[PDB]
Parts: C-alpha cells; sequence; structure tokens
C-alpha cells in the first residue's frame, strides 16, 4: 500500500467544508493506502499562543479525527512531539536546504525563526515516513516542491534513502462556500464566523446561520442550480447533496415551485442530522482520557518504529558515529 | 549539586591550538571544581558539508583528543551531540522563540557564508538556535569558550531570559568563561585573522595532531614587524605578530605577559621563536602520545561515549519534559 502523510493542525476547528471534503474521502481509502496523521503541535508553537489552550486543542484535534472515522486500528494517529525523529531530521535536513529555498517562500527581522525555517520540519515531517503521497492545499504546494528537492538532492549525494513524495492530485469533489460569501470557499480560518458551519455547532446555531445565508432576488424564487446567477442558492444545494447523496437534478425537482425558506430548513436538518452522530462519538472520546492515551502510545510507537528506520539511514549516509544503545 | 559546566566543539577539520586554548585547556582545569559536561558536536559540524568517512573518523579523532587533553570520564560528562535526541527537540522549540534579525545579523553565519558560498544552508543559519539548546538542556551555570564565540553566547542568554519570562524557571541564564590570554589565538602568516583549523593555507595553523617538526618549521616563518631595533613587546595593533607569539607562549608555560617581556628585554625575535616552539613541540610530543592510546582502543572510546551519552540524558529529557509542559504540548506517555 502506498504511504499517505497528513499534518493535522492543532489549532483549526473543523467545518463541514473540512468533514464533507477531504476528511470524508480518506476516512473510507483507510484500507487503499497506508494512512498517517500527524497532529502537529510543534508546528503551531511557530505562533505564540496560550499553553493550556494547545494541550487542549491538541486533544480536541485527535478526538475530532477519531469522531469523524479516523480508525487507529488501520492509520497511524499520533502527536508530533511525542516522535522525536521529526525533530533530528529537520535538523540534517536543515543543512540540505538553501537559506534562499526558504526565503524565496512566499510568506522581517521581528518574525521568529521557526515561522521562517517550519517547511524544512514539514519536510522531515513527510521524508521520514519514506512518503509516497500528500494530500495538499494551494497553499501548502510550495512546501511540498522543498520537500521533493530535498529528498533528490539528498538522494542525489547519499543513495536513494527518501523516497519523492507526490502530491495527491484527486480532490474530493463536495463544493462547500461560505454562507455570507458564496463566491469563497469555506475555510476554518474565516474571520466572520456566520460564513462557516463548525462540526460542533447545535442544531439552533446552525438554523440561525443557514437562515442568515446569502440567496438571490429572483422572482419568483426559484430552487435551480447556476453558480454564476444563484451562487448561494446552489451552495445550499451543494451542501444538502453533500450530506443526503442526493443529485443535483433530483434536489432540483424536489424543490419544485419551493421557496428559499423551505430550501434552508431542509439544509439545516440534514446538516445537524450529520452533526448529531459526529458530535456524540466526538463527546464520548473526547472525555475518556484513558482511551485518548492509548491512541497516543500507540501511534507514537508505530510512527517511531517507522521513523527510526529512515534516521538511522540518513545518519549512516551523512557519517554520523551511531549511537551506542 | 554543583554548578554545571557545558561546551562543545565540532569534529570538522583538525582542531589547532586555537581551540586548545580558547577552549580545552579551560574544560580540563574546570572538571573537579564544576560539574563538566563536553560535547562532540556532530549535528554543528554538519552545516559545513563534510565527507561521511571524514566526519565519522573526526568524530572519534575529537573524543580522543578530549581524551589526551586530559578530559577524565570518571569526572566528565564526555558525549557526541546526535546521540542524544532532546538537542534537536529543544532546538526546534527554541528556533520558536528566536528572531529572525538575531540571526542574520551573527558575524558567524556572514563570515561562513562568504567562504562557502555554494552551501549557504539554513542549518548555518540556524546554528546558534542549536547552540543555544545545547547550553539550556543541561541547567548550565557556566560555559567555557574562545572569543569567537562570544555573541552566540549572549543569544542563548537571550534565549533562556524571554523563555523564563513567560514560563518561569525553566532554564538557568548561561555566563560565558573565556580566558584572559589565548582567547583568540591568530593565523601565523596573517596575524589579523583568527586561526581556523579549516584555513586552506596550512602553514597558518599549529594543529594538534601535526607532527611536531612541521609546527617547529611554522613558528619560525611566523610574520613578525619591521621594528628597528626588534623588541618583544605586545601590541595588538602595531606587533601583531609579535603579540600572538607572546600570547601563544604564556598560554603553554603559564608565565604572564610582563614576565615574559622581562625575559625577552634586550632580545629580538629569534629568542622568542625558539622558545615558542621549544613549548609547543613539547605539548604537542606529550599530547600526541596520549592521543594514540586512546585514539586505537576502540573499546574504551565505545564505553566513553555510551556512558556519556547516557549520563547526558538523564539531564536533557528532565529539562525537555519541563519545556514540552511549559509550552503546552500534551505529554508522552
Ligand atoms: N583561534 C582561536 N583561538 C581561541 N579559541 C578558538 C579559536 N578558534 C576556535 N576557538 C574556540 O574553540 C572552541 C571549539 O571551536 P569550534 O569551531 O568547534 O566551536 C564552535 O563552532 C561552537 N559553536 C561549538 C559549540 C556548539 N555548541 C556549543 C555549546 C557551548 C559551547 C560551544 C558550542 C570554541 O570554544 C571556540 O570559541
Ligand atoms: O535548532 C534547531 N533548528 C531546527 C530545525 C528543525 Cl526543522 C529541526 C530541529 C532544529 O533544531
Amino acid at each position: 500500500k502506498p504511504i499517505v502523510f497528513s499534518g493535522a493542525q492543532p489549532s483549526g476547528e473543523l467545518t463541514i467544508g473540512n468533514y464533507m471534503g477531504a476528511l470524508r474521502q480518506w476516512v473510507n481509502m483507510q484500507d487503499d493506502y497506508h494512512c498517517i496523521y500527524c497532529i502537529v503541535d510543534q508546528h503551531a508553537i511557530t505562533v505564540r499562543q496560550d499553553a493550556q489552550k494547545l494541550r487542549k486543542a491538541t486533544l480536541d484535534t485527535l478526538a475530532l479525527y477519531l469522531a469523524c472515522g479516523i480508525d487507529p486500528e488501520k492509520s497511524t494517529i499520533f502527536v508530533q512531539s511525542h516522535v522525536p525523529e521529526h525533530a533530528q531530521l529537520g535538523w540534517a535536513l536543515n543543512c540540505y536546504t538553501y537559506f534562499g529555498e526558504l526565503s524565496r517562500m512566499t510568506q522581517a527581522e521581528n518574525i521568529n525563526a521557526g515561522l521562517f525555517d517550519y517547511p524544512v520540519l514539514m519536510a522531515a515531517d513527510i521524508l521520514l515516513y519514506q512518503t509516497n503521497l500528500v494530500p495538499v492545499g494551494e497553499d501548502q504546494k510550495q512546501h511540498l516542491e522543498l520537500s521533493r528537492d530535498i529528498a533528490q538532492r539528498f538522494n542525489a549525494l547519499y543513495g536513494e534513502i527518501f523516497k519523492v513524495p507526490e502530491p495527491f492530485i484527486p480532490k474530493s469533489g463536495a463544493r462547500v462556500m461560505s454562507l455570507l460569501e458564496p463566491t469563497k470557499k469555506m475555510s476554518k480560518s474565516d474571520d466572520n464566523r456566520n460564513n462557516v458551519i463548525g462540526l460542533l455547532e447545535d442544531p439552533k446555531s446552525v438554523v440561525k446561520k443557514i437562515k442568515r445565508a446569502v440567496t438571490d432576488s429572483d422572482e419568483p424564487p426559484v430552487v435551480r442550480y447556476d453558480v454564476q446567477n444563484k451562487a448561494g442558492v446552489s451552495n445550499l444545494l451543494d451542501i444538502l447533496s453533500a450530506v443526503t447523496g442526493q443529485s443535483i437534478p433530483e434536489l432540483e425537482k424536489q424543490f419544485e415551485g419551493k421557496m428559499y425558506g423551505h430550501l434552508k430548513g431542509e439544509v439545516a436538518d440534514a446538516v445537524s442530522g450529520m452533526l448529531t452522530e459526529l458530535q456524540e462519538r466526538y463527546h464520548r472520546f473526547r472525555n475518556d482520557e484513558a482511551f485518548l492515551q492509548q491512541v497516543m502510545k500507540d501511534g507514537a510507537e508505530k510512527a517511531s518504529a517507522h521513523a527510526s528506520r529512515t534516521l538511522k539511514a540518513v545518519y549512516e549516509a551523512i557519517g554520523f558515529v551511531a549511537k551506542r544503545h
């Protein structure tokens, strides 16, 4: 099975876009690939933040990934800082990364060195596990390209130590746009929280956010799919289709002679119907301390076994004297 | 418990009389008075591109050389940097409390960048952060280094103070221990330039493992000055070469500059160089004699590395656990 690496940021609260897009896609491919989910707490600290909230958010993220259906018995899920090899390989790859490559990243004296240097750590995160495939958003494409360049550069000097990773090209295909701005994709980082539906929102909050969702001034109101002229209504249809599995033409027929109130009502009920099973699993996992501790221990153990084999090969190539165990 | 001493040296090139006088001499003398921890910094060495066989051999050379100098594994913790993962771990964490501008302004990064233009790498840039992690891991009170490491030392103090101010007394604030004499030994044919163990021109350098005969010849050819009459007087601005020779003689013999100036009153650079060459030849002959006994005893070197990494790991894991708890990581099981 090809090895797939994903970094999970411990800060973002996941939206229905994150879930019905990438996450649901990957949950159903856990037997197809050897999937690795790394909760990236070492990446998080490049932004100064409250310590207790970082600890909490690491555990929130673990429980939510578990709730969404990541299976600890099929996939490897772990906390980045629990596997020292990340930092170790990161230092080594720092020495085969050009300073120029980091300064050319699309992102002066007062930024912290972590924010400058984290694409090297990202390269180490991927290359440690002999990763074949990395799912990346547009913003992470430069970083993946750097990891490929580093891998090839090191391999040219020392032999085939690393796999050259490839982007995971096919996208989930569920379209989820922002509620008050239907041209912009729904993103966890959005400042306007009314643009998004988080995975932990109760039915009252979802009704409220969906009721405010932008539509159009068509007279009579008509539930028809048209991204150019009816962005808002189209987004509502795409969300409803994503939840229920009903086709757009089927939904267009279902809402014949119906107004946007009826659409919104069903969108809110559909979305909340999806989130209640998800929230039940989340709160059950999140408050089982022993379960979460066991997932983290098992995950770190699986990760370290793989990571240590790569690091040993890297260290031997560079020429370091092997540790006396 | 005793205050803690920590210092390191790279297994890159062959250590010089400069490395000895600025660092290793002080290391040896601090062993009973403080709890001393000495590191072969192989992770720092690779910021300059090394041949893999050269690096491995130089790591072991450097270890045997510490032992030959009088570093005693019964008194001091002696270890190889890459054997203790906590250095890289804490290094990453401290990256996040270090500013870009603090690193770009470093003289060492600038000098090494000019020298290795085809390999201006991120490790070379990030050099001081790993060095701060090396020091701060061991609750270090004193850091014996040469003058050239002063700026790096100062940043490690700033990082420690900065981190402590947010999170409490996690680190000790280290202090530099730079000797009065021999802190900046200069090149023999270019006494305005620091003696570098990887100098292209070997005649600039007195290597610790260099044939004494070769070293005596280098001392006789060291540049002095045009003063008429020749006078042996310490004066860095006007008499760089003569001063460097005096500095070297002082550090080997133990005699002060006034004592040496008095000794050479009415004498010229023949006497100065004759004495420097004799003192240094004798030191290197004896040093190299103990060195080969250690260097060819692989079982002893293996045991020293094993015991040292064990002792180091005990301290390092303790500090890292506290750092991780403070910054807010979920503790490993
Ligand atoms: N010409 C000279 N005259 C006098 N002293 C000199 C001369 N050349 C070098 N030194 C000193 O020798 C020690 C080792 O040099 P390195 O280049 O390995 O030194 C270096 O490159 C350090 N970054 C290694 C290091 C890594 N981590 C540490 C933590 C604490 C102390 C030191 C370290 C140093 O003390 C250096 O100041
Ligand atoms: O000091 C440092 N810088 C580092 C950068 C990476 Cl990616 C990893 C470890 C490090 O330690």
